[PDB]
């Protein structure tokens, strides 16, 4: 119901407020504030994202909510909790681990990713599906970012929560990313309402080049226009902040940034230079996906750009499309 889904809610939102504290003022929290300096964040940007440390004692959460008098079974049900199967009882879902709060479209704390700082695994504990945290539906940041998306008519697709940070904290705001799942129909739903101009800057390896081709493709299919920007090989933007600083970074992603047909074929320009099979489907597939293209504009620059890593003309290029 709305009533225990707001019941819900209050307990994240009340918690983050015993994480924030356990964070950044007891002894218990002192490692994992340290770690958290160290990868650059600041007082500020950690008061601002309501960052927190869950405690290793198992009924930290457990006794707060209890003492606040909420229900311990709908604590559970709100991914809170745990539950002991043989014995029935429940124990913290989050343990030593820091606490970022995942914030819905409205901007209220209905989740949590809790990260090892210890190097446990899995790296990164999310809560677990529930009535009002869904990772097929939430964009994490998309709250704050709805303003400079719409503003900017365009958003940028990262991999990472952190990265979002990041990015968000180094100047580029139009910035959102899934919890470690695929774009999702409903989140393409969403994306579409704000605006139709999608980029996607995943990591800089194998796995997210997969990802930027997979992704792209159906965004594509789905009638929305796909950029495409390329990080340096090993590096997410997290990474890359890091290394060359925040107007490098900003300066870098306003640079190459590439339609989806140019970033696909340019992907794969050795296979067809030397595989003649792989020549004639990746012909046909980029015709297909230049043809896709509701930008009369990119449609056209798109064709110019492409036709050279098949060795024909802008003209025979259009021709087959
Ligand atoms: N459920 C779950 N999701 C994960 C896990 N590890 C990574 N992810 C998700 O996948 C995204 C990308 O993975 P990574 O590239 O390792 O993310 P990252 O921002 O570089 O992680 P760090 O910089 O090491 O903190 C993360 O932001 C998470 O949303 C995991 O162990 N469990
Ligand atoms: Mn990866
Ligand atoms: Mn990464
Ligand atoms: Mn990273």
């Amino acid at each position: 119901s709305n009533a225990d889904d707001l019941q819900m809610i209050e307990m994240h939102e009340l918690i983050q407020e015993f994480y924030y504290y356990a964070l950044t003022k007891t002894v218990e929290g002192e490692q994992a504030l340290t770690y958290l300096q160290e990868r650059g964040f600041t007082d500020a940007l950690i008061k601002e994202r309501g960052i927190g440390f869950a405690p290793d004692s198992s009924h930290f959460c457990h006794d707060f909510l209890q003492k606040k008098g909420y229900d311990i079974e709908l604590a559970y049900e709100a991914g809170l909790l745990s539950r002991n199967e043989e014995n029935f009882s429940y124990y913290d879902r989050f343990r030593n681990r820091i606490m970022f709060p995942l914030k819905n479209a409205q901007g209220r704390i209905v989740g949590y990713s809790g990260r090892t700082y210890t190097g446990q695994e899995p790296k990164y504990l999310n809560s677990p599906e529930t009535p009002i945290f869904q990772k097929r539906k939430l964009l994490y940041n998309l709250d704050k970012a709805r303003k400079s998306i719409r503003k900017l008519d365009e958003i940028v697709l990262l991999e990472g929560f952190m990265d979002v940070i990041k990015s968000d904290t180094a100047g580029l705001k139009n910035v959102v990313a899934t919890m470690g799942t695929q774009l999702s129909d409903e989140h393409i739903t969403f994306i579409r309402k704000l605006t139709s101009n999608i980029t996607l800057m995943f990591d800089g390896d194998f796995a997210g080049s997969e990802a930027t081709l997979k992704t792209g493709q159906h965004l594509l299919q789905q009638g929305l226009n796909v950029f495409v920007i390329q990080l340096p090989s090993g590096m997410d933007p997290d990474e890359y902040i890091g290394k060359y600083g925040n107007d490098a970074f900003t300066t870098f992603v306003k640079n190459d940034k590439k339609s989806f047909a140019h970033y696909k074929v340019s992907i794969l320009k050795d296979e067809i230079a030397h595989n003649d099979l792989s020549y004639e489907r990746y012909l046909k597939e980029l015709s297909h996906d230049i043809s896709l293209m509701k930008s009369s504009i990119l449609q056209q620059k798109a064709i110019n750009d492409v036709a050279p890593f098949f060795n024909v003309s802008p003209e025979q290029l259009a021709n087959e499309i």
